[PDB]
């Protein structure tokens, strides 16, 4: 099975701009769970630097980003996610988000959690700061 299945629903397809991708399709990649939302001031400041990091290195460094939304409603979720080039956990899985919140101890956002797609192993939890200090991922995946 997929390591991500140790966190997200198994038969759950993640959302994307180019169709729904399965959890299995992320095999071999390093996955970043991005905990953000619309109407979150510091999120606005972090999302672009993250996006620039993604376009520049996600292919070569083999990683993906999955938006774990804290949006109050589905419409805000879709407007917000529509501007991102990565994946996202569907809004209706509001339940899974709070669980992840506990498991990873996410008390505020923006927050990034680094996960190895295969084993489901937690590589780090401070990728939000590492990307700022090291824009080109010289020390990617930034092990805790």
């Amino acid at each position: 099975m997929s390591g991500l299945a140790k966190y997200l629903p198994g038969a759950t397809n993640l959302l994307s701009k180019s169709g729904e991708v399965s959890l299995g399709s992320l095999v071999g990649k390093t996955v970043f769970l991005y905990f953000s939302a619309s109407w979150c001031p510091p999120c606005r400041g972090f999302t672009p630097v993250l996006a620039e990091f993604y376009e520049k290195h996600h292919v070569a460094k083999n990683f993906e980003v999955v938006l774990i939304s804290w949006d109050e409603n589905e419409s805000d979720f879709h407007d917000y996610y529509g501007k991102m080039p990565w994946l996202a956990l569907p809004f209706d899985q509001r339940s899974t988000v709070s669980e992840l919140g506990k498991t990873f101890g996410v008390e505020s956002i923006p927050t990034l959690i680094t996960i190895n797609a295969d084993t489901g192993a937690i590589i780090g939890t401070q990728a939000r700061t590492r990307v700022i200090e090291d824009p080109d991922g010289a020390n990617f995946p930034w092990p805790n």
